[PDB]
């Protein structure tokens, strides 16, 4: 679609991301709005067309999240924390199909148990 | 978490994937409900605690979805199509930053231009 | 002009090709509405603008209408018949020159014994 | 039992373990609830089933408690206190006879000279 | 921010820049409105992300104002004059300091003296 | 012009350059008033005249602010910030066409949007 901001919440707030560039490969990066440059949030969309050899498409969102603290009064990044998404599918697929894996996608990352594997720092056990 | 059943939906109904197996490596199995073996939609869960030399932490979470169709009356899989999502953090990590990435994820997933990417496979641009 | 839906006609039925992908080289791709992927008739259109030493634009536009039929089980495109206008012009030219040519372009594209050359297959002879 | 919140007391608070993971190797293990993962207390209980040729039962559990302190602005664990109680029981045993052992243990762990030994750090001697 | 007309003034007049495109490197190109292509006033404005081994932002911003020549219907640009503004930030820095940076950027370009060098096409001396 | 304090704003207090070298380039530069040689910001200015063969003059003028914490009890400049403007024109151009390029050029660094590029640190999209 027309790029553009993409606002998502983080559990508590609002944060909306604002476009910065797009690559020579068509990777979209995006940066958080109103936050320091090192702090910000950035995600980057890009989707791969199949090859001419090939059929699959390769759809990729890497979202980060950094922790910046001060050490020795410098601002540096002590930790991130990084999700990649991809969706792979066929140029034969049909439109539905498609569709339905994506609401799959988003029923899946919103499920309590999902969520709660990373919350809580423990697989899922038996 | 208990493992347990999930139940997702698809954009049009409810799915619901019964716990199947679980690896030596800790991978949580499932598998769709009231559905042909090889068409049912099916999610694989797991954790990687880190290493003795390590300190990350990777939560995969791969879901799948076949698209059968009957080929010389011998259904077969024409195509799949595919969805990982790894959410990634550290030893020292504060449970209230991996919630956030956790909601973070959540609103990413179900936010309508990330959707839109995939549902008409057009990737951001400008 | 901004980026949008082209409805164009096939003399029969209304085709709405949407907008689907601006190309890092400026092309404009756009695709069939409610189309496989295989199947959809595509569009691109791109201006490419002078060098730095010359003063030539051009204005190119590719249609590309694709003949799908089943072969046994597994829905393949037999043959692509493709459309091809470029319009060159100098950058001192006047646009009220420019719309002129438009203008032309499109009486020419729709008089009568140039679709016959096409449709019949018969060249201008005699 | 049920797998589900064990609540223990230090004798000044009580703290809540909660169930993280079961291991592949039968292990149940708990941590310490809000606290981060580096500073909380975690418990481990597993029944090791007798062999083929065997019939004996181990039932061990081991306590770790760790003692974090702030080193500049880097949080780290100085020392750890471990504790392991092991229990061992052939499959002819009488449950009247496995309860009396495990109230016996109770009766040990609570006795006074006991937890003198741990705390005072001196053994029994003259 | 968002794309959209730029007016800006020439010391006696108001000029409109309507915006054109942006293209693949992230420029954004701006037109005068309501003049002839060859003769229009120009306008690109850009914001280079740094590379991922820098950490180097560039804002380059270039207007370009043609001198034109026309006898019957030769259009010819006979000169031009060009400036190009750029603004060069790390990616720690703070919004604070690239704000004082836009304002000494603005009084630069309003101060009589630096506005006396193009002007007058003199140095500064004596 | 003459040589003199070139007194410019960021905004909130007025910043005064003082002459300070004049380049064997032709370079006029200008340093902070009343602050350390190594935390005073500096003003470059300089008219470089057309070749024998050329009739195209460069008027060039980098401001360098830098960014100075003090680091145990040595200051330090941390980070820098830099702009650059460069004015090109040619010597059959007309004062009232340089006057109109210098106008337009205040109007440009003054502009609420490409202030915000700036400030915000976001380019111009959608």
């Amino acid at each position: 679609p027309k790029i553009a901001n993409i606002v998502i919440n983080d559990g508590t707030k609002d944060i909306t991301l604002q476009p910065v560039n797009i690559d020579r490969e068509g990777v979209a990066h995006f940066r958080e709005k109103d936050v320091s440059i090192l702090e910000a949030i950035r995600l980057t969309v890009q989707l791969r067309q199949p090859s001419v050899n090939g059929n699959v498409y390769r759809c990729k969102a890497k979202l980060v999240v950094p922790v910046v603290e001060v050490v020795g009064n410098v601002r540096t990044t002590v930790r991130t924390l990084t999700e990649t998404t991809e969706v792979l599918f066929t140029q034969d697929s049909l439109g539905t199909e498609r569709q339905r894996v994506a609401n799959l996608t988003k029923s899946l990352a919103g499920h309590a148990t999902l969520m709660s594997v990373v919350q809580d720092a423990s697989p899922i056990y038996g």
